[PDB]
């Protein structure tokens, strides 16, 4: 297959996480699909369900833990797959495909600003928020309670290895949004002066479990310790369909080096092994709400999103299988 | 008035965290009297007396919160106090600091190594230990238990922001036992695959609670979630005695340097807070055991330690007041 | 603009608590939608329309915590909305106003009788019931489950300000139930011989949440630190739709002469605030189940009841707005 | 009134637990309710609709607590009795009678199978697992992980007083997986080498609560407290329909002498009752997971399977019923 | 014997409460059995031992369980028996009792005075505490931190039946403290906005148990909840020996009336019963600290402040005893 | 060398169980040494104290679990060792032997009638006492309390695998006391209608902790988990030394025969492992007191039974080595 160009370019940075994030991960999923039936030197439609087929599967073996990225493409590929086997002359599939590409993107977009407008309800002026990570949908909350002229004043953690926290500390104190930047570590310390917890998820499974930024689950319990509010802001396509049917979803393990860089690590003893988990699993019962597009829900209302959204297609195989 | 170079640099050393951990610390307090006593150039006793405790002023001025500072201190100084006031000649007060000063040495270092003995026989054969900062006496333990033929193997948490684990790590490694290194975030997610946990004391009050490195407070909490017994390995001078008459113990702000360094903090804009607690208050409840050089006792008993080796000196202003 | 009496009447008796308890405010306001309706003076079908929703403003602007009230005035208004827009003559209205209370007052005696007889059914012959405020659909429960044959006695809290656990008091005794009354404070103290909680609901939230009267909470905490079932027994117009979108549900701040009579109250210095909510907010991992008149549910199936039978609404503004 | 040997076999086989275990039980009422009608010499519809209800009374009276038997008798006789009402010949009647209890039998093997293939994907390679009693359920999952080439161990858990483990532990053993058998009281001792629970249910109420085995609430607990996850192995008929309107499941007290037999019983003072409870309940918030033939639910969304699949029948008299 | 008026006039107080607060209570039966010394016209020595026992036992006999009583009443009786043991003389038994109870007056006095400076180093500036009944020494505290400049608000709660919050809100509001006076019911509703709970003892048990004010037990739950430090402000003479030795504190039951006024209770029905325990228990894991005049301790520490100020005269009989 | 017959058949009694229960085997231990020493047939002081040696070797080396073994052994040893080493004769070593032995046995049955006159205080009159094994200590204090006049019931949980509960059932019987006997599964299904529980003790450490028959844990687990009091009934030579020194309790492991019979395990696969833990140990966060024959405690003063009663002996070797 006649791969272009911009198909491997997202996949190699979906892989370095230069593209991060589970939301935008998904719309760059997408945009890839589509760029390919855009530029596409096809002439049957046989030949563009198979770029697309292999472009989807490029795609879908990058970052494993984020659920947002393969429904970005069963969202494009269900509806492309459709089309083909119904007979679809070549410009009938590849509008289906760039279509629905666009479709997913402006779903995602809307449906943020939408956790941003329910989200923000719950916040109270005075509130102090403490977050993770950076997660655009959370952001959106926080923003929107700002613009509504609540006083608010957010404490970021710094989220090793990575960093993400400095991400979301320059975004809300661009927007004006006062910023209290701490360690992982001093996340129980400052949980007294904390009102509201709101972060991401990267995957939701049936049971209510919140897969996110490593971390998390430790917030979330002491959250719990303290009774404040743990709020996870959340798209539908978040929700992980495969765990309906009693996947463990996969914890993806990243390089070392992300940890103690290689000119320091190459150093260090034989006998120390640096693990780094990208992600950990927060229990449902350390959940407050879930803020979907549709609405608030309690987590274990996860499995009627994907018993009303998703269910359906696990009788199938995956859109993207010969 | 006339402090010798030794004070001043041990003192600034404590300060910048060249010297570190809280029984270090002590013992290089004891030793700068030590070193202004050998070194005075008084011919009164009065004189010496007034050395002894300007220096003693400087060095209990540089770092608040580990307790075994102004133990150390009280140590030499209560025994200096008590011969100056009983008549003593300038070369028996000499003798007296001098004397006094390596009696703290010298049982601080039995008293670690007493530590290791007693915590060892809590290690059983093939234990996942998790620990947190880098603790003399959390390390005398784990390196005694190895010793003994243990199959051991330790969680090294990576301590932000100042990366105490990396010593830790290097240390552990050194000895000949496994480490597996992870950042703070990820001490939820590894605490189902841990055995025992072991951390050391900067300060343990009246009614229980272990002040420590940041962070140690949300390792109990869910090693507490998880049934993972927590053992905080402490010498008795790590206990604090203001406390019994309701004294809270303060908790050092450092420089928000340590956390984003100064070339790149100064890019940030005015309303980002970097906020930097060295230190987290872990409450009795999620506390198993205390590991001091004269037993295991439960968290409650801190209260006889203070009693019946501290309590006498509580009517009494300090040894070094005016 | 023409109001009668009987809206500005039902509006002052249930501001000043005369009417009171959530299903009789509910109750109430209907029926002062359907006064307004059979005695309008409206010659037109704008003209009417304009004084029930004029009169529907009046009545929602009451009491702001319980849902059932403004869900009441919906029931009646969505439908009178309907009608008007479809173009109904004047007496079609009339009627449409008229039945559509009539509905909504026959469907809330209706529920309230089923909730009793599937409520009854958890109640088991010996229970100690311990109950809050004055709840009819609790007290059905109670009164049924005895009519059964059943041998209960109900603990009965006092429920300050307003003293509301003297009338659940007689009530029960008169239908020939053993009583006991204790001060609010004593929860605790005889939660050790509750078999049972059953207490009522005034809004229910999207996540599960029960808003109650006042002190509900510190009785199901207490409740739940024994493992003694608390019940809630609530119509499906307790349940709450705007907090599927976010809203946070206003907890009343009564007058403080509820708390201490004026007489009293102005001998007293201005450095005393007195603070009246007169609703605290149970969270819903502390009830075990809602009785509605459709069945038993878990708390986090609240979502449910909302979705199928209010969601709808809530594209649309307030069946009363301009 | 002519009821065929095979159905009064089958009752005394189940009140005498020689057939025994929920699915199992069902399997075997279906069967019987199949066989009346085989045999049956009745001439007229009315005669075999007679003998069927008179069939599914004596097996619903022979034990109370696994709703998985009248789920059985409900499929057939809701059937049989629509037929019947339609005005169906005889032999219409005897075949709706004959063909429901063949789809129920099949339909539950084929639940049992699916739930193995569900359930094994939460097992992971070197898990250890603890059961309780013998399910068949949880059997299958354990099975079908094994098979799949994970290397596991399973703790049975010896289930006092019928001794239930001996048969779970030399079936599992019977298919190569290593078994570790302890008496009931050791749960906790090893709850901290477990990795995963996996039970059975009788009957699963409208709120989550799971009806099984007595010991179960006891292994649930001690897992809630270690954090190991409690997955609940169950077939869609062992999900009670009477729950939803508020009824309580009975649970069934069996014989003295299954406890203490009857030779050593009758020697002891008449001042020792012996209580053989068959059954407990454990509550939702201490199971993570129903697995079900239709997937994985979180134990809170017991009431949709029952909503969408029963819901239906509850306006209704009993299918057996006149 | 010769009671003096003001033996009975002080019994007559305590029974009716007009006398209150486990302290004075203890003051004023010290008091009492002074007043019986000066007065006595007694010619022996054995004549006024006898008084003493006869007034000693008036006063044991009012109100049962604040310890704080029989501990004035022992004080003294210990003293006056010692001295007739060894042969006194008149004049000698005289002064004795009159020393001895003067003694434990300016001691209780001074307790007090210290519990509240030890207590008032616990309490930040800032701080929001919550308090519970009227205590005399929970007000030294708060009353220190005030004068310590530290900007407070108290939230007193109102506590039922007797009102003893309206004293206390006027006792703080007069030294210029802010207050904030609420319903015993709204302590959890207020527990968010609660940094400490400061509170008295009347009995505090070998095992760490504070018998206090209905509704403590509430509060304290609900603060362990909400990690708020629950300090209990107490003498070391509200400590009870009996407990010790296995006696459980009896909880005074007072009578129906300070509940439902006389008027309004004759008026109801026969079926309800109307109950009023003074007290409650609350357990030590609720409990942070005790702070005594002697310094904070744990509350398991009350059986060293028992084992080294009372345990002595457990093997003796009551010192009023023939 | 020259050990006499009585002591081989007390260590083949205690290692069968023929002799069982820690306080009783405890004296049988002291028994044997009384008897070796009135049979002695040495001459010489030398050859006597050799004979003690080994005979305490001997029964040391029976059963690891209960300390109530060693601390007997010592009891004598520690005085037959001061002696000895004082130059004692033959005749005067073979009496501190002798009367060691009959003091330790004495003082045994005096502290077992003390704690059941403690321990009585604490039930009330009405009570439900749920108990596990057979403990001596335990019995007393129900005894005691009947005795009393108290109308109690005891639940008696079976204790597999040795079927203690039927001792404890038969013997309480005797005493005219109502016992239901209910398998050790049941303990959460009836831990509802218990108020107190009540068990003994083999081993108490250093920090609380209670390690008693198997299954006791679970019943402090589900007891905690509904407030039930959890009293340990405990003689101080319970308390175990060692611990204070950082040793862990050795958990016997008996054999599989006393679980499943020789007959029927032979049967059985290879690859069923049958485990048989006689102990486990319960936290002290779950033990509300231990009564001891000299006063109740909470479970963290055990430290103090110990640095008081064994805290001296810790620094030599034990008495019967060289
Ligand atoms: N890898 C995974 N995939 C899906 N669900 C998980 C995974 N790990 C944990 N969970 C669920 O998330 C929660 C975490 O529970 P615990 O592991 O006990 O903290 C439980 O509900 C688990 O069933
Ligand atoms: N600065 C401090 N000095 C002394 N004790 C403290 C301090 N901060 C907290 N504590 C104690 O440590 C524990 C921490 O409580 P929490 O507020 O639940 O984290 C409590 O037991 C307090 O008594
Ligand atoms: N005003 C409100 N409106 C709606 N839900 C609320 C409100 N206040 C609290 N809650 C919810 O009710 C519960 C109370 O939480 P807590 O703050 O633990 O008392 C949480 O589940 C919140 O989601
Ligand atoms: O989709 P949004 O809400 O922006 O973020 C969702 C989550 O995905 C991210 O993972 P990563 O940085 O890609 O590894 C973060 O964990 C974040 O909370
Ligand atoms: O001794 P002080 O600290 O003042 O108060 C101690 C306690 O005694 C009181 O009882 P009551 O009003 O006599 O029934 C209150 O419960 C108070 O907390
Ligand atoms: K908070
Ligand atoms: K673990
Ligand atoms: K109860
Ligand atoms: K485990
Ligand atoms: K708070
Ligand atoms: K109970």
């Amino acid at each position: 297959a006649m791969i272009v160009k911009e198909v491997y370019e997202t996949a190699e940075k979906i892989k370095s996480m230069e593209i991060r994030g589970a939301g935008r991960i998904a719309r760059a999923a997408a945009q890839a699909l589509m760029i390919q039936a855009e530029k596409s030197k096809a002439k049957e439609p046989e030949e563009l369900w198979n770029e697309l087929k292999v472009a989807s599967k490029i795609l879908y073996n990058t970052r494993p833990t984020a659920v947002s990225l393969p429904n970005a493409l069963r969202y494009v590929m269900h509806r492309v797959k459709a089309a083909y086997l119904g007979g679809a002359d070549l410009e009938t599939l590849r509008f289906t495909a760039i279509n629905s590409a666009k479709e997913f993107i402006y779903n995602s977009e809307k449906a943020i600003e939408r956790i941003g407008e329910i989200g923000a309800k719950r916040i109270e002026d005075g509130d102090i928020i403490m977050t993770h990570s950076h997660s655009k949908a959370a952001i959106s909350v926080m923003k929107k309670a700002f613009e509504q002229g609540k006083n608010i004043k957010v404490i970021v953690t710094e989220t090793r290895p990575k960093w993400q926290g400095k991400i979301t500390a320059k975004e809300l104190a661009s927007y004006g949004i006062p910023v209290i930047y701490i360690v992982d570590s001093a996340a129980r310390h400052y949980m007294k002066m904390t009102d509201k917890v709101v972060m991401g998820a990267d995957s939701i499974t049936a049971n209510g479990a919140v897969i996110n930024k490593i971390g998390t689950s430790l917030i979330a319990l002491t959250a719990k310790e303290h009774r404040v509010w743990v709020m996870i802001a959340a798209e539908t396509y978040k929700f992980h369909p495969a765990t309906m049917l009693g996947q463990l979803v996969e914890i993806e393990m990243r390089d070392p080096t992300e940890v103690i860089p290689e000119e320091e690590l190459r150093t260090w003893p034989k006998n120390i092994e640096v693990w780094n988990p990208a992600f950990d699993v927060t229990p449902p019962e350390y959940i407050d709400v879930i803020i979907t597009e549709r609405g608030i829900i309690p987590p274990y209302a996860a499995i009627d999103i994907l018993k009303e959204e998703f269910g359906w297609a696990l009788k199938y195989k995956e859109p993207w299988e010969d």
